């Protein structure tokens, strides 16, 4: 009966269209490269005011070289002119009553205890320690450099898909509405401007510059490179997303210590101990490309052929049986 | 004969179970993401004693920001108060007899030679050089800061599987037997404590803190994120492994030079030249996840179908022929 | 007719050889690992002359620790002895006529403006600013440290393929024609020498050390690890390639600012502001290995079987029809 092949031909048409759109949708005919080889170079611009001092790129930016990870110092605690010596630590947790509870057995991971219970002040008695004297008082409150919000982060990214030897950069003057020296990344009005306003990045990650500058934090300028190398070089485009990575028992925020080391005319050594709070930026470059390949096109093809081949039989069984 | 389909039905049962367990075992039905997007933040705590000086985080930790790569200085060679000038180098390899063998042709990659053969001491005659005077004597023996062993490395890691947009952190208070502020990673008793005792990491990598602190070395806190995103968020868990990366013609160990730069009241410049030996830590974040997908489930399915389909024929040939 | 199976047997022979060589060529029987876990340690050696000063590793290398990203300073602009204070900026773009155009509305991202239009010199009138005084004059011309060309970059790389737990290093004394302490990477005469002459790397990337040292730049020592773990450990070998990553509205080159911070006997603070130009090196470690696997061998096998199975029919149709 001719209806049997019009039933069969219909079977083939429908089933094969479903399969075809599914595999055509998932690019099963494509091999994929997911090991993006990126190089990141960053440049920060801005000047701020902290106390009655002006902070510039050399002052609040560390490291200075512009790696994929860099810090903009917003707040900082200065313990000026420390000197190797003996002095009572200021932390209440070192509170003692007698030199009997200031032995090595107490606070092992801590600083170096002399073994004397000394009077830091009249209201606290703490174990004495050898080290940079006097000790740091990390419990006071200090201002934050608000100008940092208008600072700007320029991200130049040069990536390479090595499986296809397809290298490209994120500087695209045609894709940017404005000039490169003056544009400013807006996810909508200019999503390819490589210049990000700090405060902008803070918002894109959904965070408040006040609390963030106060406690410090870690943000991620995520650069995504999802590309179809079957298409044009013009189509491999970077998409910027933004997220906070520290999120959140443990106290949020981010701070590190570094000393400026000065020496005296007679030769004794002294340093300015700096506990720095700021915003660390991590440029996370992800990317994956896909090219037409003979092999995955063939495994996907075989898959589709056999699949439709069983579908038409099971459907003959379901229709006939009904 | 009904035995033919009981022979055939048995064929199908057995062969199909083998194939089924193999593919079910290898998760061939799953697509996999192997491009983990990790952010690493580290914090070291401890104080040590070196000579009659106390070293703290600002002193022995570099860089101070807590990147994925950081150094804990254990030993260091100080050449204090160098000054641009002329002086005889101290290395025997620069030994000369006359200014005839101290020409540019000799030791090209080396320092800057003046061309004079001068008497460094009474027992060595070396070519004179222009630079930081006096020269470094990197052949003496110095102590090591043993307290570093009790120092602690806190690793906060925030990773993201971008193919499934599955981000998660390694801070897991439920998975940790003790509190987070006080736990200590033990591969067995607390394998999810993010705090690693330095000496502990040294042992997990199978190394002796004495020789290591003496010569310096490179260790890897490997964080593995093998995950089945078909399963629960609770199942994506990090596994910490540890390894030494420098291993091993070339001299083992690890050392770098940095100068503390000081200036004089009259304006001449002088620096403290520091050859630092220590332990570099590299947090190597690896990870791969797998989710059920229609496409790999289909290619794997087709594979299994055709495979069993040929197996039953070859087995009919082997049984019948016998 | 026996010719039908000699036609069919020929069909099978030819078609199956084509398919077989194609899949055997693409290693479809192999699973692949593309997430290389590399550790990079670098060491630079050399001394150069800048002005009448000698620069050594501690002077021109930053950071000093030898990460995967490091800078060799070739040129630098010194603004010595800056001091918080008030002074007219020197950039023409801050040119003013009256204090009316030196309000916060002007040059928002810039430094901190006092609001006074002051006379920097007799030929320029600029807005006054609070900060490090005097201001930087980044428009003059300075020399470059040419010795840097003969400097040497030693790259020790320890990678790990985690899907197969296959770790290995790039130090291969057997593969190197000469000793390790004295070899020098030549793509041809010694492609496994881990020591790269700076100038050499500059050439391999197709660049001129003069213009590059003048304006600074970013180069990539690309280490490739393409490996067949079905083969011997001796066959997993690294291949060094070289490329310039900044390439190229925006001004080429690379420069960053850092200050050396000095303090006075009476306590006022002053710094040497350094705008550094040099060559940044990025060791880009890529790698992918492939091992024989049951699963991809099976999907590829099924693929080939069905494929040839349809080929012989379409060819019977093409031959018969002809
Ligand atoms: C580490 O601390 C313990 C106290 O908790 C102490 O007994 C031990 O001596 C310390 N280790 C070193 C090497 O000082
Ligand atoms: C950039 O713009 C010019 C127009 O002058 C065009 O010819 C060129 O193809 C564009 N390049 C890309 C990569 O779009
Ligand atoms: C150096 O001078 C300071 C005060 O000027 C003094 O406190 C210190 O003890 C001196 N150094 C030595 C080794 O006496
Ligand atoms: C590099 O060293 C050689 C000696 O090995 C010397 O002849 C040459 O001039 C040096 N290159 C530069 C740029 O100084
Ligand atoms: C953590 O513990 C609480 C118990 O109070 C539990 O409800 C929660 O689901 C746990 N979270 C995870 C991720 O296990
Ligand atoms: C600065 O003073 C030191 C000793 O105080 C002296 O050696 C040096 O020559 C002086 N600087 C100059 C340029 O003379
Ligand atoms: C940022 O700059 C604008 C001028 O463009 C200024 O009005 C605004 O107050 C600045 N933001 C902060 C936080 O100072
Ligand atoms: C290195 O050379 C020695 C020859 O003494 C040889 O026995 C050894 O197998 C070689 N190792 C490799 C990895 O080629
Ligand atoms: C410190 O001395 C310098 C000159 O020696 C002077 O310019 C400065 O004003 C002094 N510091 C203070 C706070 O007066
Ligand atoms: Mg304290
Ligand atoms: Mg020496
Ligand atoms: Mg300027
Ligand atoms: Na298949």
């Amino acid at each position: 009966w001719t209806i049997g092949i019009i039933n069969r031909v219909v079977q083939l048409l429908i089933i094969s269209y479903f399969v075809g759109w599914v595999f055509l949708h998932e690019k099963a005919y494509q091999v994929r490269d997911t090991a993006i080889e990126s190089s990141v170079v960053t440049k920060v611009k801005g000047s701020g005011l902290y106390a009655n001092r002006v902070m510039d790129v050399s002052d609040y930016v560390t490291p200075p070289q512009g790696t994929s990870v860099f810090v903009i110092i917003t707040k900082m605690i200065v313990t000026e002119n420390q000197m190797q010596g003996f002095c009572p630590e200021s932390e209440e947790k070192y509170r003692c009553v007698s030199d009997s509870q200031c032995g090595p057995e107490r606070l092992p991971g801590g600083g170096i205890l002399t073994g004397r219970c000394v009077n830091y002040s009249s209201v606290l008695r703490t174990c004495e320690i050898q080290g940079w004297c006097p000790t740091e008082v990390d419990t006071v409150e200090t201002p934050i450099m608000m100008e940092a919000e208008n600072f700007t982060i320029f991200i130049k990214n040069s990536i390479r898909f090595p499986l296809f030897n397809f290298e490209k950069g994120n500087l695209l003057p045609n894709l940017t509405a404005r000039d490169m020296k003056t544009c400013r990344f807006h996810p909508d009005k200019d999503p390819f401007c490589p210049i990000l306003r700090v405060g902008d990045v803070v918002k894109f990650a959904g965070q408040d510059f006040a609390k963030l500058a106060r406690t410090g934090g870690v943000l991620g300028i995520k650069i995504g490179w999802v590309c179809d190398l079957d298409k044009a070089w013009d189509q491999c485009i970077p998409k910027y997303s933004f997220t906070r990575l520290d999120s959140v028992s443990v106290s949020p925020g981010y701070n590190f210590r570094f000393a400026k080391y000065y020496k005296m005319e007679n030769g004794s050594e002294y340093r300015t101990l700096l506990k720095a709070f700021g915003i660390r930026f991590d440029v996370l470059v992800y990317g994956n490309a896909g090219k037409f390949n003979i092999i995955p096109t063939i495994i996907s093809s075989v898959a589709a052929f056999t699949s439709v081949g069983v579908g038409t039989v099971l459907c003959d069984i379901i229709l006939l049986n009904f």
